[PDB]
């Protein structure tokens, strides 16, 4: 399964607020033209499948809503402005249209569209470009520019229609979306994350059960994840702290059969709702922080978002991301906000009692967004050895005479009586293969098999930092210590091992699967993100499903990662290949707690991190 659902039509537009009602002058129809506009200004829509928009049946409209609502609305076209007021009058955050029950039959019928292009294979992942919004939508009103709950009906459409027993729903919509929970509150089928602007039960919809005291309700306890924030101006490292310490763990430890989110976009700088501080570039890595879950089945559907210029530049983000294309690099990430780090203690402890990774021992402008390969990938095999490559992959090994050059003087300069062809010959692909993935622009990842790990990876490290690589994040799986000077701080190395530095990270994990998984999405995601590194380099030696890892560091670098393999294996070879190439990665199923000396181990080494890089802190500092 491959491509990227597009479902729009310009008929959600024709409805728009007919009276003076300032609680609803933001959402006016514009805000879809803008989208799709931005994603055909960027050639986005036109690498997307085009599926067509329907309507939602009865049937399928009553999946989340009573009858007596349906009927209500039905009525709605058939009123003249004055019945149009009244009838909005009766709901809250609403108003009403003589075309909002098609407009809403419509955006229904995409969600489900998606929904179906998505399950049935034909594509792998799809947003859905849609008006009236859902999230706030409840089985008997309206609420909040939301008419029917198109995020509920994909879920529930989902649980019927393919038979799905986990469904993630993730809503990074700034406000709550009171009529998911509701859907699914006591449902433990269906894992609800939200983040919304709360401000302690000030703000809209002003609710208690917006709280992170809310975790579901009998069966449903724990499947309702509230993330409140009680600050305006939360930044990227808010919204990533937020991710890889609350949201992707129990994301990873749920396996999701199905990912959906309400990709309301009001959670962006300059929206006059959320009044937040976070990049539309976020939206890309967001978005790609959850492509490695349920095989890349991922269904993005329009919420709100109402400052047309971050709105179009995040549903820009979020295509990009969907599309597979290189995700931009984000810059001065740091520690969370003290009340940030509020609420995801608050939430994690509350939670720590249904997902046990969470349990803890006692004690208005911005920079446009930068543009986001012909050959994704290049692979180098040992010499002699073919392969089957997906249809971005080149066999690469197009050594110049000048690569060869630099390779003498290299090999005159720090390896002499080193005379192997073989070798000599492997680094020259690394040297091309650098040159084309750091500078041509022509490829974004690599994966070179090598024998000597001990010339290799210098070659490799040094010429990247003498190419334009002012960072470089070394992820080496194996035991002994590679030739890296970790202490000029432009390198850092994460060592996953068997068996003192702040720029080092050495991990020592049957759950050695789940443990690996906590640390990556809690420890050596935060730090590569703080890092910002312009190029990643994986180094593997001598039983482990890294494929999520090497799909979920591709956020940073731009999406640069060299991978150097000590020794042919062809299982190992196909998995890195198709892991960089932008494949789908097989789902690593429903991962338990780790075992105890695992999490001291991660425990104690965010504890000794945390003072540097203040992303892994998912707690409140305290002062000495
Ligand atoms: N003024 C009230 C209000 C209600 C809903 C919104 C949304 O953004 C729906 S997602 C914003 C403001
Ligand atoms: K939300
Ligand atoms: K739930
Ligand atoms: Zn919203």
């Amino acid at each position: 399964a491959s491509g990227s659902a597009l479902i729009f039509d310009e008929e959600m537009s024709r409805y728009k607020l007919l009276w003076t009602d300032p609680e609803c002058e933001i959402e006016v129809p514009e805000r879809l033209t803008v989208s799709y506009e931005a994603l055909r200004t960027h050639g986005l829509a036109q690498r997307c499948k085009a599926v067509p928009v329907r309507q939602a049946t009865e049937q399928e409209i009553l999946l989340a809503h009573s009858e007596e609502y349906l009927e209500a609305v039905k009525q709605t076209p058939g009123m003249n402005v004055e019945e149009l007021m009244a009838f909005s009058k009766k709901y809250n955050a609403v108003y009403f249209h003589q075309n909002i029950y098609h407009c809403a039959k419509l955006a229904a019928g995409a969600t489900l569209q998606l929904v179906d292009s998505v399950m049935k294979r034909e594509v792998r992942n799809g947003m859905a470009l849609v008006r009236p919004p859902g999230h706030h939508s409840q089985r008997s009103a309206a609420n909040g520019f939301c008419v029917f709950n198109n995020v509920a009906f994909a879920a529930l459409y989902a649980k019927k229609n393919y038979n799905l027993n986990r469904i993630l729903i993730v809503d990074w919509d700034v406000h709550h979306g009171q009529g998911i929970q509701y859907c699914f509150e006591e449902d433990p089928s269906v894992l609800y994350f939200s983040w919304h602007r709360y401000e302690h039960q000030s703000f809209w919809p002003n609710l208690p059960e917006s709280d992170y005291s809310s975790v579901g309700k009998g069966k449903g306890s724990g499947f309702n994840i509230n993330l409140p924030w009680n600050k305006v101006g939360m930044t990227n490292s808010d919204y990533l702290a937020a991710f890889f310490h609350v949201l992707l763990p129990v994301a990873y430890e749920f396996d999701p059969e199905l990912v959906i989110v309400s990709a309301g976009f009001d959670s962006a700088i300059g929206d006059p709702e959320g009044e937040m501080c976070a990049l539309p570039e976020i939206f890309a890595h967001l978005t790609h922080l959850l492509m490695p879950l349920a095989a890349g089945k991922m269904c993005v559907v329009l919420e709100g978002g109402y400052n047309l210029t971050s709105l179009g530049q995040s549903v820009c983000q979020t295509v990009h991301s969907l599309l597979g294309d290189p995700t931009p690099r984000i810059s001065g990430l740091g520690t969370a906000c003290d009340s940030a780090l509020e609420s995801i203690q608050n939430v994690r402890n509350v939670q720590s009692s249904y997902w046990s990774s969470f349990k803890h021992l006692a004690q208005i402008v911005w920079p446009e967004p930068l543009k986001r390969a012909s050959v994704r990938t290049v692979v180098v095999p040992p010499p002699g050895v073919e392969l089957t490559l997906p249809k971005n992959c080149q066999h690469s090994g197009d050594i110049s005479e000048s690569t060869a050059k630099e390779v003498q003087r290299i090999r005159d300069k720090h390896f002499h009586d080193l005379t192997d062809q073989n070798i000599l010959r492997s680094l020259g692909n690394i040297i091309s293969v650098l040159d084309r993935m750091m500078r041509s622009d022509e490829v974004c990842n690599g994966c070179v098999v090598v024998s000597d790990l001990s010339v290799s990876v210098q070659c490799a490290l040094q010429h990247a930092l003498t190419e334009p690589a002012e960072r470089v994040l070394v992820v080496y799986v194996g035991d002994g210590e590679l030739p890296v000077k970790t202490n000029d701080g432009k390198v850092f190395l994460v060592q996953i091992c068997t068996k003192k530095c702040v720029n080092r990270l050495t991990l020592c994990l049957e759950s050695l699967t789940a443990g690996f998984m906590q640390a990556l999405l809690g420890l050596i995601l935060p730090v590569a993100y703080e890092f910002n590194p312009a190029l990643v380099l994986g180094i593997v030696e001598e039983m482990r499903v890294w494929g999520h890892m090497t799909c979920l560091i591709q956020g940073l670098a731009r999406g640069r990662m060299l991978t150097l393999l000590q020794g042919y294996d062809k299982d190992l070879l196909e998995l890195t290949v198709s892991a960089l190439s932008g494949a789908s990665i097989s789902p690593l199923g429903p991962l338990r707690a780790p075992k105890p000396e695992d999490v001291e181990m991660m425990e104690k080494q965010r504890q000794r991190l945390q003072e540097r890089w203040g992303l892994l802190r998912c707690t409140v500092s305290e002062s000495w």
